[PDB]
């Protein structure tokens, strides 16, 4: 940049905290979306608390909780965890199960509060920090690059990794945007997160700015049990923006999020990942463990 | 008992007029965007009048009239032009220039009127039709696919091409997008249509919904002499939306757009073009002649 | 001998679902607009307490529950309320608040869902109905009457009382419009059910569309304690929209969403009201006892 | 902590014009609105001229231009007139007007061009300054009130007195809205400046913000002659806001503007008018005479 700023400001405000799930239909349906949330979570479970326990995690920390689905699994396995999530809209329904197991001392100790990627430093205070952190899902591909340069992802990344006590773990995911961006289309249904027959239909709609992949718009079609008698079906249809993350790319920021104090490793989906390997996963989990 | 008949569906988009140059700011700078019209005309003038002389052309009709860069030349140079224009905003300053040389007797009778293609056939009383019909300067890519299926375009070309009296010419044109696909970034600078050393950047934007190219929108920054002292300099932004029209398809549409009824012909940038030439044309100037 | 047609029974597109809180900024700050709610609530509590226990009812329905102030006081003063609200986002305050009081048993059996006046009938099923009903604060007032005819108002007043067991009490108030009407501003500050020095100013807008009031729209400045170091002081702001429903109209609609099976009374502020009197209420609280 | 009073005033609410005519639809059918030119034209014809020759003027300078209507009639009569405007969509009309008679020496002298009261002073040099100004038709009525106070008003009255030569005239009218704001309705049909049986209705709608009138607003319904075969007619609707000039403000902010160095008096409907007096007037127009 030429000269110096002295006077930014900004005469011209259109866009102000995109919150995709802002207009509420996408949590609506969201349940519709994942399907069976315990054969959703019957995959990965067992790794997921495996690594958890192996690292004598209690204290986890959930920065993507949506509706509850994995805050809730911990919380049954006895963790001691705590979510945040920038929409209320997604919150209120992980409140509403809280609430209907509010006899289970379990629930009882659940946090549940609302937060934001970019504040969360500000909005969680971690303090002495928490054993693990869990941003599964593919949550973090919607924080956009509007900034020009991924400074936005570089801030948010580097929050959640602050919520990590060292020696504690961090386990993000996003989908697989390497296989997206070259076939200009996702994956169709028989997903490990989100495996439910009521979602009819997901459109890609890959947007390049300037030879540069900038951001994959899915819309989804997922039918609302019901929503007219025999003969007549109906549906729901929202529409989510993800930030294109390469692997390479990701394991390069992610990575930086620690400041290099950490030990890094990515899984196909779950399960042991090689470039080049047959299986072509649908999403990266990404695991981190702090070490300083 | 059924009912009546309809033509339009109850899903598809009707947009809302979507006249791209309504805000005016284009329109403003486009003699900016262009340069220098005379260095531009100079190119192409010769061949464009050549052939309209060649097929003994006197009644020209101009649809992509803008801002009366090609209506003046064709003026100048003696022809009975009419030009047409979505646009008041573009129409606006060609109007403009015929008021400034009223008093030549050639201006006087430049005929300068609101148009669409969508609609030409009702807006411009062809009657007999005219000998040459022309659409310069990447003019028709403007035309969007929203209704699912090339329809509007089909239409739009139709009534264009209805406007070629019998042996008349139509001389239409669409820049290269075999290749701005390809690259993902149109070509920088030095074009033939628009030769100016004050349009600082062209960022291009190719949408593609599901693995299909959709869509492609430059956005344009145009410096505005002066607009700030010694030390800082101003400009103006625009942006452009056009359909990618891959060159096969455009010809196959054109020629249909004349029923089979015609003689076509495509040149690079206005020199002859064969596939797999060393040259790579940034416009497609596409050459039909009537018949029937 | 047999029929075709259409529909859109409308002129105009209107808004759709329009949450006047959807916001979130009225929500947030509500709080500093209500003020001490136990000084709030002190006025009143013994009428409507007195009142409750006079017609002997138990279970109480809040259809204007908003933060919960109300909903909140019956808990404590052991009814069986369940309450009810459009606005998600003021819900989540007194959903908010029950949590955290979740260990009270009386709040444990605090019963709180998302309902439309619109659509009560079906989001709330009364089933045997309830002993009473409450929609206090000047909440009614918000709904519009854009069909037209006060279509809407009538459904609305219906749905409500339709939850009014019989015998049981239905008490609704609005703010005394025949006085913002006749002075086009409505009364600063010392409000029984806003009183609150945080509240720095409430700015009126009429609008009487062809000689007929329309509506009211009040502009609040909510000073958020803080908001800047000493020297520099920072507020909230937000509009909401009002029917200016004058008295007589109000004791007729309500009366007849009785069918006129009732008994209606009007009280100033929870004092008597004769017209003509000195005192000038700044609310009309209406009470109905359904008798069939 | 540097200046609270740098230049004027940080506005955060805009920065868009904002042009009433933008849409385009007015102008469309403002001839329709306007009826019969040469009846509308025959009140105040000889008023106009009378008053334009008695004071030997020969230099004039339309500032609300429109399509023309009295623009084009002083050019008819013989004067030396520019007109000015700032909706280029009006403009448009007024310029195929002039093309239209561009052989009559009268006309090919007319003077049509873009500006805008607020920036008069820039756009049309005066330099020596214009014999009479005329703003006719309530146009400058549609001048806003944002700024809080008639800041805007003043400015635009300043430069539009400016452009008067000294012992040249400024005739400058307005709707009678020390009524419309009494009745709440504007008066029906009948009117001097629009006259036609194709305008089916003038739906008001009034602004009062806290007890002060902020802005009247009429709703057009203009029938476009056909629209429809027999049994189906078809109309044209477009909306316009005013800020309701009280006669008695007015007077004093023209006066102003002029700072008293001039001679002020207001008619009717361009007949004499006494306050109290039986007949109603419809426009108020103002006619001031610089003297200094
Ligand atoms: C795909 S959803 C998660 C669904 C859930 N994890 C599951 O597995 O079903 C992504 C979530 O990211 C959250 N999110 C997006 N941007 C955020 C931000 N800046 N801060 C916090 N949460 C954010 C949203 O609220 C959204 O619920
Ligand atoms: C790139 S500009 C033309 C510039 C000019 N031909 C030149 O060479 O400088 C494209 C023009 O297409 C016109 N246009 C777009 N859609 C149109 C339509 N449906 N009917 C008529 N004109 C249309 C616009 O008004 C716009 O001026
Ligand atoms: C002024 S607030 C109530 C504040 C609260 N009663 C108090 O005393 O502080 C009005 C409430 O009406 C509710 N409301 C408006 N329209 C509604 C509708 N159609 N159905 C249900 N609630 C509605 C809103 O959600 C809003 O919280
Ligand atoms: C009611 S119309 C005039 C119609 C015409 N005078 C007649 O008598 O039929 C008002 C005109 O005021 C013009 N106008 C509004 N604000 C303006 C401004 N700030 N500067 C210049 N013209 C303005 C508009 O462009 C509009 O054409």
């Amino acid at each position: 940049v030429d000269s110096v700023y002295r006077t930014r400001s900004l005469g011209v405000a259109a866009e102000g905290i995109p919150d995709q799930y802002a207009d509420g239909e996408a949590a609506r349906v969201w349940q519709l979306y994942i399907g069976d949330t315990r054969s959703r979570t019957a995959e990965y479970k067992a790794w997921l608390l495996g690594l958890l326990r192996q690292h004598g995690c209690h204290r986890v920390l959930d920065v993507a909780c949506g509706t509850g689905v994995d805050s809730i699994m911990l919380v049954e396995e006895g963790f001691s965890v705590t979510s945040v999530d920038a929409s209320d809209k997604m919150l209120k329904y992980a409140l509403k199960e809280r609430w209907n197991r509010r006899k289970e001392p379990a629930f009882d100790k659940w946090v549940i509060e609302e937060a934001n990627w970019l504040t969360l430093d500000k909005d969680v205070p971690a303090g002495d920090g928490f054993d693990a952190v869990i941003c599964l899902g593919n949550s973090f591909a919607h924080l956009p690059d509007s900034k020009g340069d991924q400074s936005e992802h570089r801030l948010a990344l580097k929050n959640i990794a602050s919520m990590v006590r060292p020696g504690g773990l961090l386990v993000i995911d996003h989908r697989n945007y390497d296989y997206i961006l070259s076939t200009g289309c996702a994956p169709p249904g028989k997903n490990i997160y989100y495996k439910s027959d009521l979602t009819k239909d997901i459109t890609t709609s890959v947007l390049t700015v300037n030879n540069k992949a900038h951001m994959v718009t899915l819309d989804y079609t997922v039918q609302v049990p019901g929503a007219g008698r025999d003969g007549a079906p109906g549906f729901s249809k929202f529409r989510l923006s993800y930030y294109p993350h390469c692997l390479a790319s990701f394991t390069e920021l992610v990575q930086e999020a620690f400041g290099g104090r950490c030990q890094h490793s990515v899984l196909g989906d779950f399960k042991p990942y090689r470039p080049g390997q047959a299986y072509v996963p649908c999403y990266f989990i990404h695991v981190l463990k702090k070490t300083g």
